[PDB]
């Protein structure tokens, strides 16, 4: 006893058991199905036409849901016949739109994070405190911090890996990495990885290369990896002064133009270079606050902020030039 959705591009159908599972208070498989059909309709205008010709969905009855799926599946067959005619088939090889990606990542997450409660079982007041950066902040990061095929992206402390997946889907960096130390999120990230590749194949959408790794970003191996990374993302809000200090040491080896996006600044925003602070990491970076997304508040009730650091040794060079002057 099952529900099936055919892939728009001929991948293996998506199959859902009955009764349909629930993911949390605001997400279940029934609505995932309905939204998936909605989104495939956005990918294919012709399919959207066929679906207009709409019905009552209850989400409680098998026959009603089996009915909805059958109507979608029949419309998919016909579109597939259309593509055998003269009609150009949906272009493959494209990136998903923002709206489609959101849905894809929610879907991947719901299928991968089988017990979301388990992510809260970290040692409190430690660097392992878990918190998820929202899809919208990542989207803003992607928009403002323009990346090219020259860039290498790393999420330091990548959790279940969903920041990496979003960036990999939206940009053409040569490679994207996430590294995560804790067992529970790193275990989930393995399923996130498989579900992402599967679902992206299912929709016929491409992503850049990425790897999700278990590891410790303070390790010897990671010193060099960090030095060669051009865009670092790091949700360091709960890392603490010790870990932040260790990261500063790693960042001091980065190249000009290297960028770090973080939820807590690595240097003060008003940094004034002088004779006492010569070795502070502030001597080699510009730090700006990224614009808050309209009406977004933190647990502090203040607009949640992220910070962009750009490696710029020009700061230091200019100070030393000034010392050869009046
Ligand atoms: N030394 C270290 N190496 C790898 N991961 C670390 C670490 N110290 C802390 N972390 C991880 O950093 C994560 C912070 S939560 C942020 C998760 C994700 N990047 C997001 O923004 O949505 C936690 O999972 C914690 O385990």
């Amino acid at each position: 006893l099952e529900l099936r959705l055919k892939s728009p591009v001929g991948a293996e159908p998506a199959v859902y058991p009955w009764p349909l599972p629930v993911y949390d208070k605001h997400h279940d498989a029934a609505h995932e199905i309905i939204e998936t059909i909605r989104w495939v309709c956005e990918e294919i205008p012709d399919l959207k036409l066929a679906m207009e010709n709409l019905i009552d969905y209850d989400t409680k009855s098998f026959e009603s849901m089996q009915r909805l799926c059958d109507k979608y599946n029949r419309a998919i067959d016909s579109i597939h016949q259309l593509w055998k005619g003269t009609t150009q088939p949906m272009k493959l090889n494209t990136r998903p739109s923002t709206g489609l990606l959101r849905h894809i990542l929610q879907q991947v997450y719901n299928h991968s994070v089988t017990d979301p409660e388990k992510l809260n079982n970290y040692e409190p007041f430690s660097p392992e405190v878990y918190g998820e950066t929202s899809f919208d902040l990542v989207a803003q990061m992607i928009d403002e911090i323009k990346m090219t095929d020259d860039d290498l992206f790393v999420d330091l402390g990548s959790g279940v890996g969903q920041v990496v997946l979003q960036v990999a889907a939206a940009t053409n960096c040569k490679h994207h990495y996430g590294v995560e130390k804790a067992d529970i999120p790193a275990k989930y990230a393995e399923t996130m990885d498989r579900e992402f590749r599967k679902w992206m194949k299912w929709y016929g959408k491409k992503h850049a290369e990425y790897t999700l790794e278990r590891g410790d970003f303070l390790s010897e191996e990671w010193r060099e990896r960090i030095a060669n990374t051009s865009v670092i993302f790091v949700n360091n809000f709960a890392f603490g002064p010790e870990v932040d200090h260790q990261l500063k040491e790693r960042f001091a080896n980065m190249k000009e133009g290297g960028r770090i996006v973080s939820s807590k600044p690595f240097a003060p925003l008003n940094f004034r270079i002088n004779s006492r602070n010569l070795s502070d990491i502030g001597t080699i970076m510009r730090v700006v606050e990224l614009s808050p997304l309209k009406g977004s508040v933190s647990w502090t009730g203040k607009p949640v902020s992220y910070y962009l650091h750009t490696i710029d040794r020009t700061i230091l060079e200019n100070y030393f030039s000034s010392l050869k002057n009046p």
